[PDB]
């Protein structure tokens, strides 16, 4: 897996953003996470939602270097979003999201499942310690 360099364009929500990578435009999708909803109608604004987005809002607002890793898959999902780890300051978003319990490890397809088990102790973490989505 390599890291590669983007450029912040719009934060959406917890998941969900847009950046310039080589030089497009691009949404991206954090692999391996699911932030609660603050969209969708078929969802609405999920509890954490908010709390989500703001915490990954200024992480990355704030940031002097935003990388780019994606896995050994596919890179794209169905909607054409870009799938990967994408790290603010050498910090990967993906991992403090789960760390924080504010997102699930969600949507785990092989090949693109190299982080799975780095996720998923830090999700385990923030379940004995009950926090947020959690408690
Ligand atoms: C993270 C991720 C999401 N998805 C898909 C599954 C979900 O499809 P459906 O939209 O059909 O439910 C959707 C979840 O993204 P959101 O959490 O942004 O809604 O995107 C992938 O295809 N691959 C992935 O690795
Ligand atoms: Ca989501």
């Amino acid at each position: 897996l390599h890291k590669e360099p983007a450029t912040l364009i719009k934060a959406i929500d917890g998941d969900t953003c847009k950046l310039m990578y080589k030089g497009q435009p691009m949404t991206f999708r954090l692999l391996l996470v699911d932030t609660p909803e603050t969209k969708h109608p078929k969802k609405g604004v999920e509890k954490y939602g908010p709390e989500a987005s703001a915490f990954t809002k200024k992480m990355v607002e704030n940031a002097k270097k935003i990388e780019v890793e994606f896995d050994k898959g596919q890179r794209t999902d169905k909607y054409g979003r870009g799938l990967a780890y994408i790290y603010a300051d050498g910090k990967m978003v993906n991992e403090a999201l789960v760390r924080q319990g504010l997102a699930k490890v969600a949507y785990v397809y092989k090949p693109n499942n190299t982080h799975e088990q780095h996720l998923r102790k830090s999700e385990a973490q923030a379940k004995k310690e009950k926090l947020n989505i959690w408690s």
